[PDB]
């Protein structure tokens, strides 16, 4: 199971945090909560997280942080350092607007690259116990 108030999906537990934070601050928080920024690596995981965004009024622009980051020019999941396999980029993304969009978030319920110190809400994930 999951702690109270978290959303179970299979062997994962998710939670939406509304407080606005940089990617790094959001990560540290999720780590404090015993987990990581959410890493939707499957279609079904992404559906669950998008539904959480809708639930929390964050289905528009500047939606919540996810655990992907661009490191050395390539995108990776920050928990493992693994490259992406499954991708859910929105149209024309990642567009590197401004040349410094190095963190992953939801923008209109699709993946987008955004500057890492934009202050967005965030999704955490932890293993079910
Ligand atoms: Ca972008």
């Amino acid at each position: 199971g999951c702690p109270d108030g978290w959303t179970q999906f299979l062997d994962l537990c998710y939670i939406y945090q509304s407080a606005k934070a940089s990617w790094a601050s959001a990560q540290s928080s999720c780590q404090a909560l015993g987990g990581i920024l959410a890493e939707p690596d499957t279609a079904c995981e992404n559906e669950v997280l998008i539904h959480m965004c809708k639930e929390n009024g964050d289905a528009g622009s500047f939606g919540p942080w996810l655990g992907g980051q661009k490191v050395g020019g390539a995108w990776q999941w920050s928990s493992s350092g693994a490259a992406f396999d499954y991708l859910r980029w929105g149209p024309n993304e990642p567009n590197n607007s401004g040349g410094n969009e190095d963190c992953l978030h939801y923008n209109w319920l699709s993946w987008n690259d955004l500057r890492c110190h934009y202050q967005a809400s965030y999704l955490c994930q932890r293993a079910a116990e």
